């Protein structure tokens, strides 16, 4: 109710990691990520680390992996659901060719305005069409308008976790055959490995349950082939088969 | 030569994981890997788990990830360095198109013949050209005979770890521009994070130092873009730039 509002300090999982030690994750970042990170990504990350919802920021080693996937598959048209301050969005815009196009959807444009100066300085603002809205109505409107020529090569899903299965039903129609759908956070701080987990915030527990259900659904879905990858907070790559 | 024993039982790191949770790795395998694993890959994995060098076997979640990369980049011609019983090789042969081709190099064909019945039953043996040799002389012969139109789309490097830097100098000329080179085990049980790590077999220590050097070299190499991925025992994806 009324008060000071939602803080990430009310959450139990902030300080959890899936790798063996903090030293191993720090090694990966210092050795293989920061030397390869665009200066505008570094600036965007450093401001976002000070923000009240910094827990949501995509892991930087995951960012470089998404960039690699976009280049290897020659993606040109992508969709991002869940923008926050724009780290994965700027990563994507830097990876695409000059004529690449991104549809970016987030309910809160004020977060996006934090990252927008870095996107402009990087010279890739022209690739981004940002839409301030809940994603589900936008996706349903796309399904009535988009033709086969406009299908996306790649979707990154990093928004409200309990809605992922709902996003999946739209995205298997909005991404081309042979295209990729990537779901962030599918290992949810390691909590998915347990049928019950003590002391979580109600929203954290709702996400543990939803990801356990989502991971089973994706593994059984004949419309896609999958790979769940223990990078960052876990991601699942889906490739559309038909 | 004469010296100390260097069998698998002589190594210290066999059971060490890069993920901090054994339950999380089992969850990934049981939820997202085994339901998606080809029957012949399952049989090959089960035999190899009993073999005296079972620690060398590529992780099954990494297998599905490699398959996903190959499909998303539409690879058609690949090279594998380090075959063992053939798990990554069968993964690759199953992922490629019907007319895809693999050049597979290993010093020990007897290992390959353990997995060969599974590869034959999968119906993809015809894609594989197995070469029984040390890899370095083969790659140098390829540099002499390779034409630009025959460059590989994808290379998987999983053989003798101290030689990876030597392999890299040939493979950046044998893979096409825009192609991928994947180096397996670049986190080496997490020991790369530390300048010193007590209690290692001398060959394990040699690989720790070798990978610390390689990870620095790859992060600084302008010929490639990289992404180090904390799946399996760690891998590094390189994409050739010029
Ligand atoms: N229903 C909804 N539709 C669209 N965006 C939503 C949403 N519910 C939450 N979000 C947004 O999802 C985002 C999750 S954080 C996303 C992180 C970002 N991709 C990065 O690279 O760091 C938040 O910005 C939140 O505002
Ligand atoms: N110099 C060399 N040239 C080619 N192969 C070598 C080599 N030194 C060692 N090897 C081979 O490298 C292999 C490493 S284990 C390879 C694992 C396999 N790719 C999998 O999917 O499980 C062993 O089979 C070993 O015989
Ligand atoms: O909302 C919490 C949150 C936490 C971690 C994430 O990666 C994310 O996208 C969201
Ligand atoms: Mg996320
Ligand atoms: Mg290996």
């Amino acid at each position: 109710g009324p008060g000071m509002g939602a803080s990430q300090d009310d959450y139990a999982l902030i300080h959890k990691n899936i790798l063996h030690s903090e030293d191993l994750l720090k090694y990966i970042l210092e050795t293989s990520v920061y030397p390869r990170e665009h200066e505008q990504l570094k600036g965007l990350r450093e401001v976002t680390e000070k923000h009240e919802w910094s827990m949501a920021l995509v892991a930087a080693d995951e960012g470089l992996f998404l960039s690699m996937l976009l280049k290897l598959m020659n993606a040109k048209r992508t969709i991002e659901i869940g923008v926050y301050t724009g780290y994965s969005l700027l990563t994507t815009a830097l990876a695409l060719p000059e004529d690449g196009k991104i549809t970016a959807i987030d309910v809160n444009k004020s977060y996006f305005e934090i990252g927008l100066p870095f996107i402009q300085k990087a010279g890739v603002e022209h690739k981004i069409n940002f839409i301030e809205s809940e994603a589900l109505p936008v996706l349903d409107q796309m399904l009535q308008e988009m033709k086969e020529e406009d299908l996306y090569d790649f979707a990154f899903v990093d928004a409200d976790k309990p809605n992922y299965a709902n996003y999946h039903e739209r995205l298997v129609k909005l991404v081309r055959v042979g295209g990729a759908i990537v779901y962030d956070n599918t290992l949810w701080f390691g909590t998915v490995a347990f049928p019950e987990y003590p002391g979580l915030h109600p929203e954290e527990e709702e996400c543990r349950v939803s990801f356990r259900n989502l991971n089973k659904l994706l593994a059984a879905d004949p419309r896609v082939e999958i790979s769940q990858v223990s990078i960052g907070d876990g991601l699942t790559i889906c490739r559309r088969l038909y």
